[PDB]
């Protein structure tokens, strides 16, 4: 378990992170974390490591792109003095290119995305114990579907950044890809983005595996 | 994994099982399974065993005792033709004795509890592939608190029926007891009964472990 | 114009047809026809052929398959004594196979679909002046996506019944396909099924063209 | 098609334009345009010219007279940097004279109306590719009904302005007049102002005809 | 005053009579009589003839034609044992011809109107002390508007039945006509049917004058 | 009729005047005047004198005492530039003495009441055509009931003020007293203050009689 | 204390008893007893006699007269097998005579009141351990107010039945009368019937004193 | 009775005091005091000492610790110029230690609690006639339950402070302890903190006993 006792773990992202969490503070055991993967992570950490006393904060905001993260980073991240920051962003940065292909101010292209995400990591790294970069995802098994193909480009950038900055790394697309060998996307999310409890569990598990969570502790 | 491909798993119980499930069907949407351990179970099974093709049904009803289960058993269990039935009942059977001590017809005392639950297990066993008996629980660490002491006795009844009937058995009290070495009850549930996400994860993990779930499959 | 003065045109289908229509009557206010292609059809007919005096009824019901149509056919179609019946069914028959793959009784497979739809068309044809058969559709441009591939097969069934029965025929998939040369699905419908105003205009225009509507009447 | 690819088309007016559109921005494919003729225009343009990539904004505000348009013109029009502006105003400027004939500060008389509308056109013309002036209307077939007779005076002024400024021109009253040869007003709008889907389609079609929309493109 | 001490006066009609009255009783609170002319009548009678001890019942139902009255006559009129029955019906009988011209079964044409209303008056007259027949009305000053022209014909029917049957008679159209020498319809009712407080006062005053009310009693 | 054409009549008072009127402006034919005596007055004036073109504004505010009137007089009265002001105040000034007999900052005693009301009249008189002073009231027939006895003292002061300032005068208590010879208070208002439609008609009539309203005009 | 351990005490009445109690059971939660004197009684008994183990049921129904009690007596009283029945009825029996003087079938005059209440007491007495008869009341200090005078007569009937039948007896009017030496009615209840917390405490204290409650137990 | 006529009694605390009281003023006989022990105290004082004319204000705020009281003391207490101040605080100061044992900024430890509470008393004492210190409580009969054991430490501090400052003193824990000899906590409050009407009556009675309330006055 990478996260130590008494430490503060902060999640940021878009609606997949937000999941109806309490605004502004996003902190507490009884609904304030929202109802998706963040909450599941905390639940599992408390069920299996209750003695760790890990404080968890949810700063997800529905609709955000990486440009929106940068715009609130000082207030929502820096000022919170976290020990661990988990970032999952990119879905909207890409989706807007496909659902509003002519409202282009809504799009964040890849080279802007890469530099902005890097800028967030590099600002934050000297202030925290660790950073966890979660790729965006798209629940779609055809690599050549245009949005899936774009999303994968953004996920490759995330991986690159994590390597180069010594951040932890969660490939959420690889986790979905496995389940997509069996299930058609609609069984997980009609819109291919916002999933079921199952999708959130896929994400929660992917995150917990990367931080060295044990389902039954050996120690 | 005790549960196998193509099987229908039906959960029944009180509010801990219900958690806002869709009535009457308790199946078949996103959200139809409720927002507690039953949903978490189905999500983790889907995340880790997507190919198993399990159908899951949530017949939990808030407020039920085992007397209420008996009254709807035919329509809600037997008529559903499940392959597997999971029962978690007893919390209200006990809690009414303590919160409404003078309304005795709302109590289900130990003789009624054992005979009824026994009868339901005996009746159902030959019609299904398997039964899972979950103990009720009380989120309270002091064995001599009166309601914890009573709830532990009711759990002994469940354990003994499961043994007699070669049912699977989940000791939910023991799962909470482990966490209660560290956390005061209120950290998990103000009222010592209806817990947080963490509590429902304690439950879901206790269920899954009993049915041979692996967090990361070795094969 | 195939539809003539004084005729009653009854539309039946699933949510794509329903679009919040008034239940049970589906006629006779402002708003009773719902807010999608059925209403747009009635509006354009009124704008361009005000003198035609068409009565229009919307018997769409959200969630329906052709099995559901059959169960209400007598009350909702035959008892209404329509002159013209428009049917657009199949989306849910197919989508349940993909979004709830393990709940097989909710699926309407191709044998049940063809026999039922056929039976309804055969039964209705001698009681009415005319039938319009609209294909189901899936807003997805890749023919080998599994649900698009299945939906195209169901459309072939509709086309063949319409041919056998000398019904009018609207290929809604082809209409979407044309736009999908330019737009990614999400621009029209996140879930690839329930579209925007633009999608409903694609539908209404496909219907109208089949019934000989002219945007500006040449006579 | 007068409108070219990538261009921005902005509609302004009163409730007939507003139709519940999103405030303040009035822009987007999924409800932000409101539910009347603006939305229908955009829907048809996307269904038939999807590749044009026309951005559309709805700045209608219920209750407005031309005096209200002038009061918000800088923020709602100029600042938006549209390529094409469509104006439909006058209904309220006239209605108030008839429904609140003694709260006269609510009235905009014809010579004030004419000069204010001219002032809007002349300010805007050097900043855009084109302007479309839609007459107000009143759904009433008797030319001598007092409100209809007044409304027609205002429509004549609009036509004059469009001629003199080389603006495009939509005679909405002429479009209703045709349908009113068959339908009594109440079949379109009980209040003779705010119509049904049919009325909105009459308006949408009138607008699309003036911009050179083709229902089936020859090219 | 035609109405006398201790008598029960029952009003029946459509929405103009209903005005949100309490269903089913239409009597007996504060507010049970609705918020239009029926309530105003009861208030003025109470203000000026408090000692009369009149019981008043409002059996108006929004949307009703005389065909609807007939279907509930036994339960809503005869079973109430009124001493006086006031009927104001015809607006919807006529308006459906104009707002839904093609839904002919919703129309109540003049032959059905005269026969039904006649039958109800003949049947009720020997069971009660008196009947008041109020004409329907249309708030429209042009006699040749088609719906006003039709409504005036229906009023002639009412006047003739009242004459034949020695019923009291209230010409509501004439009352509106007087005000319409000064006000355009919209000042009283946008839709020419459901008026303001002023319109309901026009009605209440027309009723009261017919029953010999004095604003200031001379005795 | 004391009120001439084109003139502005403003009512101020407490909840008996307010009756849910539109805040802040309190002006319009379709609900803005609220649902009690103000609205009835306007309704009758329009039904019988439609050609007068009297503008009416309702500045009633529930809970007000005369001290509250003074606090808003500049904004709510002076600034409105009325031609006629009607004041009805005192109910709360007195009620508070009886319902909150120990929260005394809520009480306005008689000599404060008298001087404040005088101050309002004397400020306003040089700015308007006329002032109408309506007494407060209490719907209670026993002159010696403590609140009734107090209320009458306040009504005597109002009368004195009106005499001394040449204001018009409405004795609302005398109007209720007449009806109270027959009806027990509860038949008009359970709380003896806020009446039924009948009470509002008693008030409306009292006001209209003082301004020279004719129910059937001789001229 | 007249009530003893293990006994079921059932309260019945009108709104004063109901106070929002849970329907139909009126027992068994927190809140099921309503928010007035019945709840206060149960609370004080629990605070001071926790060991008594009393079951309490609230069968009050807003609006009831003794005629309504009779119609539900079998289901709501006798079928509950109470040991003690407390009845407080008469307020509406009387108040309808005054607030709806002309709707005579809603009145329960003294002959009907005495015979019915008598019959219910006689019928119930041999089936239960004891009966408590509470007078109705009117919060009004003037004995010659007409409704107070009538209510006092109805109270005399209750007192006489209680005497005849050796029922316990609570004179609620006398309890209010004592406070009314100091407070005007409006301080306790604007409408002289439905009081504040203070009024319900007056009631609860009057009940408790009659059943031998001690505020501080001497033993 | 320690409280004299005309005096102002102000209660402050957490949710147990607040009970939904009116914000900000917390003053009035008809709901403004909230629905728990404060309201019951006032009710009893009015029922038994109506002539005292005691003004009562409720400044409870749900969630408060003693640190929160200090933060609002000037506005909510000092500025109100009370004659008597009742303080009940500590529940949250302690609860947070047990329900959010790792969000420690939410905890107020005992020595901070003691000094802050002292600081409140010492500031206030020279400004008022008297102060009443009510201990916090926890509805839990086992002295060794961790939260109960902590709560008792805080109650001992309260008692010490009251002794040292000559404040009145209410041991709310001792009052619950008596009832807990018979009832399990859940019969009074599932969460062991927020009780039933019974709990509020236990508190109300404890407070009234300390101020010398007599249930039947000797004088
Ligand atoms: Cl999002
Ligand atoms: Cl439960
Ligand atoms: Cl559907
Ligand atoms: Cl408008
Ligand atoms: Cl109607
Ligand atoms: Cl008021
Ligand atoms: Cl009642
Ligand atoms: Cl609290």
């Amino acid at each position: 378990m990478k996260i130590g006792s008494g430490e503060k773990l902060l999640f940021i992202g878009d609606s997949i992170t937000d999941c109806g969490r309490a605004r502004p503070e996003g902190e507490g055991s009884f609904g304030a974390l929202g109802t998706g993967y963040v909450a599941y992570v905390v639940g599992l950490l408390q069920a299996v490591y209750p003695e760790l006393g890990i404080r968890v904060v949810n700063k997800g905001i529905s609709g955000n792109t990486v440009r929106d993260l940068k715009a609130r980073w000082e207030e929502d991240v820096i000022a919170q003095k976290p020990d661990w920051v988990s970032i999952m962003i990119g879905i909207n940065d890409v989706w807007r290119q496909y659902d509003l292909p002519f409202m282009k101010e809504k799009h964040v292209y890849l080279d802007e995305y890469e530099a902005t995400l890097r800028s967030l990591v590099l600002e934050t790294k000297p202030l925290v114990k660790g950073i966890i970069l979660m790729t965006p995802f798209y629940i779609e098994g055809n690599e050549q579907d245009p949005m899936r193909r774009t999303m994968d480009q953004y996920g490759r950038v995330v991986k690159q950044i994590a390597e180069e900055t010594n951040s932890l790394f969660v490939d959420t697309q690889a986790a979905f890809n496995e389940v997509l060998k069996t299930l058609y996307p609609a069984a997980l999310a009609w819109d291919r983005v916002a999933p079921s409890v199952a999708g959130h569990m896929i994400l929660a598990r992917a995150f917990l595996r990367e931080i060295g969570f044990e389902w039954v502790r050996s120690r």
